[PDB]
């Protein structure tokens, strides 16, 4: 193994939220704050009744102010399941390149950050202690997707990922709830894995 | 193992002539028929001397009459060495999919047909049990790898190679005479399979 | 004929199942197996109610098992009929470069593999002489054309071709049911060679 | 023959002057009005020596003025010879569309007007009766080829043709003289009709 | 005026059916032949009841066999009125380059062929004596477009174009009836010529 | 006139230095403070010895600190002669929309501002009423350029242009003294403005 | 300050109508003139009941003839609002380049002409002291941002703008009603300025 | 600061090596293990007189078997001076985009990781507690630059980088000694921070 070329092995992505995790980072924060405007603008969003960067935006200031370490303390509520990185590790051997993507913080999804390939997820700015607001990474995840236009991609995503990403994948698979784009539906991170040890 | 998908898979790009066996085609005909101005134009095309095709298109001029019998009879001069099937199966191994080409006759290098996982070369028109022409199924080497536009390339060849097809490739390596555009040079088949197999 | 220019000619892209033959892989194996799951999958899956890869990976988990030399022995009820034979000689003759597909098996529709002048179909996968899944060479039928899209292409296809196969042709012509994008309608296999001859 | 698929057919593109003719218009407006300046103006432009388009409005300005008539009658200087005729006559039987051009007048070279299948060259600025200027119909052959971009490009020229014309050309041949960018050399149109007639 | 830079020029596509005459050249083959299924056809392709190709090689069909005079007589019921003229001639005087295309025949539209700069209509086949077929020389007046997506253009049409023309011109003007994709509405060739003449 | 469609026409590009004044910001400040140096630099800039944008970045860090004053009194050097405004005013004429640019600075080119359709210069950074640095609005005047990608150009340049910025132009025109890339050349304005008036 | 390389920075895009001011040209020419098909063929416009271009160009005709002082007047209704400076100097704060843009005329909007670092809008025909014409110097506002295509656009319209405009955008931003293709909806100046000063 | 759009920022990129750090990591394992054909086949690969992928492999084949402590221990050696943490903070000032690049080792560039807003080296493989191998993540870092094809590029590097990775930039710095694409030469960090801190 004088070389492992990686750049030119095909890209399996996977949108961390609701595939690997069942932590949903703004109900939570909904729940820690009282305000139900938040996890209502949440609902909002992902049924597309408003344009999802709006809802974003108005969380992002409905957040505004909250402690640093209250902030961070979200991290111990996420957590990689043997499940997760088993699926990971099989992505590996069944060739793949891994790369772990989210629209939540990367302070929050911190324990993701070392297990894939490559790992992408927006980030917070942080003034005297006290969240501001957050650093879009990205545009969104089809558009992130473009990094890879010079290869294929197997693109595994849940309610948090829509028909953009997925028209960017080879082949996409929604797990849970059915999305536009995806060409097969898992039930959960199990039947997932099953689909995955299937290949090759 | 419910899914091979190897339309994701990098495409390993093998140029028959010159990395797979010594046999080279036309210098057979030179001999077989006596006429050295084909050897004499085949020296000419690959030094670069004349065009490329036009060389090519003279020397099937000059071999034209030639009895279909004699002109496959070539064929037992073609083998699947053991270091050539090693080298196909490695690349297999080590996740690639395997595609070979030559500039020379499919009915001439029938053995490698169904070895790799596509096959590509030229062929032969036969009226009458006589040979007439020929049929050019690509333009060139690196116009045809534009087939695989959409992927990753690993490529290698030999002095029936150019600078064009390597300009394709995201990793060429040239075996026994050195390429512009080859990444790297090994000296002989085993010198390439020892390469391969220091691979993922 | 000192050259035949293949690589220049226009490409004549054929679907064989339900153009080229009446043979329908996955009904035989219901009939086989008994399981009508299978035709159930295969009836939902071309009606559009399931997405098509989610159906065709079910079936091919329902034939998990079955033996090889059972499954290679399917190839007995494919034949190329001397109608599909003239359509391919015809396009030749009014100047196509005749390119075979289908979703199924090289190893069932073997017969067509020597008779157009390039061939592409998925494989089968076989472990300790038990089938275990299938190769998908290609994404579907649609990203296939796009190894022509440096020329033109005239699409001829059945049920097992769609929209986006089409939307690839210059000129689409459909067989036995009409099909979103298509140009023409034609019945059978007859009308459309009647149709072919008519040309230039 | 219900149809002919003109527009789906490969091209052969002939630059009339010195393949088709050995009609120069320039030399022959030289020896007329008695100015060299006009054929050394050309002889300068072909070789490369002073830009293309600035010895040819040099040459436009010398010829100012000259009577429509007179510079008509050199039209009868000009003849499709059979040997052409058999050419082009060959492209269509070996299953090409023609396309004549020429960076001389439509107005001298109307016998070639409906030899082909589509027709360019310039023309001529006629006010009193009296020849005022030209009108450039193209940049120059190699952007003109890019009517026909979106197919498949065999190009025939001698002097008056270039490298850009050929680097669109998949196919390129030249005729009497070498020029880079041509993939071979014909002697002269004889040859070159031979050549065609091995095709198919 | 030593130069016309032709190439440089903005271009103005002209649909004659329609625009610059009233003449319909299946209405009239219908009422020659009596065959209403002809006249029945061109309504249902017009208005995409059926795909205009499959109604338009039904018309050819069924007029096959009619006499190449009969056929080249109906050249006599086209004119180019002195409007026609004036558009074309005022639209070069506003700075544009006229192209005039068609669906229909050059044989029957002869007199527009050398109204502007650029002509391409279909053409017909014709043997012994007797019509054959047609020889379609563009895909359709959109794809046709694509010969100019260097510059610009303003494109006029009636109800033999349609929006896919429409939505390669920068600039659409729809004559009499309106067309999806037109920018404008005149209601005559008169009303447009006065557009025409307020420009610059 | 109910419009000018300037946004169809044909684009005039024009660079202001050399071809509408002969004066040179640079040599002028070169004078004024008496530092050799960025005349030099100049020089050596524009003959390509060290790279433009390190030798352009070096004459601002030379001049950094001048008076505003003293530097936006260069603008009574630079006079809109009328063979210039003719210029312009013929190219609008002759159906052109034309476009000035230069490398120097807006606040020095100001009369040039109106004079033609569209304006381009890079600028002046003026803190505490001293000179700062400049801002640099466009790359190069090849880069620039590709603001009318999407139509034709006819480029005049002078010694302050380059090959880049003729690359991009259809039509290319040198003054007075030849640069790799242009099409022609002319001796001065004069010439310029009678070549122009020589159109259409 | 040596250098702003405002070349490099992403681009701010403002609409003016309905943004940065609530002065209507075409409803205060409609008050003007009496004719209240101007208001009326404005409001259709909008409303997308009938095309753009067309509704434009009526609108143009019937205010022909009016008075170029009586037209220029409307300037003195048109300020540029401390909010609206506020807004743009903020954005140039937040490091974006700012670009002014609006359907209406440059003649008329001349306070903002200077506000931002590029400014575009159409412009008036004047003959005579008399109104003309239009001289249309964009397609549309989404064609016009095909300037930037190079980089990233954010976009801030109202009613004037639409789909085209905000699909070209990276970051789309409506204001006082919503627009599809938009991201986000502000109620008006003030709010939009609150949102951008939220930035970095 | 509700809101930091780092996808609509500019992009620096900074090859590490040679700009950040004076380290240089197989010249450092030249010394450790005394192989001087390490160093001798860098400086061979530098100077381009052996492809750059050869010598490295061949460099990689060296120190096959090192231990995986004494390797990752190399890390010691690498210091992020305050020189350059304050490069990378006033990038950010001036609006940039901070993205970290090497050939070399994550493992052994630890303390960059987190410096930039990306971080992208190679990585290194190692079997059962000793050195194997290679993970090449980038083909190249022209190629790795492909990632922000989508916006703008300042590009700063040292000896490691080459043309490859300039021609990409939209403005190029070289770092103490000439490279060809480049704009600018600096001579060390510190200049390059003075250049840098003179911005916007």
């Amino acid at each position: 193994g004088a070389m492992d070329p990686q750049f030119m092995k095909k890209v399996a992505v996977i949108d961390i939220e609701g595939t690997l995790t069942d932590f949903e980072f703004w109900r939570e924060m909904a729940r820690i704050t009282g305000k139900r405007e938040i996890e209502e603008l949440l609902e909002k969003g992902l049924s597309g009744e408003v344009e999802w960067l709006d809802s974003l935006l108005k969380r992002v200031g409905l957040i505004r102010g909250i402690d640093e370490g209250t902030f961070l303390r979200t991290r111990e509520k996420v957590n990689v399941s043997p499940e997760a990185r088993e699926l990971v590790e099989t992505l590996r051997e069944k060739g793949f390149k891994v790369v772990l993507i989210s629209g939540s913080f990367e302070e929050v999804l911190e324990p993701f950050k070392e297990l894939g390939d490559e790992f992408m997820a927006n980030r917070a700015i942080f003034e005297d202690g006290k969240f501001q607001g957050i650093r879009l990474r990205f545009r969104d995840k089809g558009e992130f997707l473009k990094r890879f236009r010079d290869g294929f991609i197997l693109a595994m995503g849940d309610g948090y990922a829509d028909a953009k990403m997925f028209e960017r994948a080879d082949m996409g698979i929604a797990v849970g709830r059915e999305i536009p784009g995806a060409d097969l539906l898992v039930k959960d991170l199990k039947e997932l894995v099953d689909f995955i040890k299937n290949l090759k």
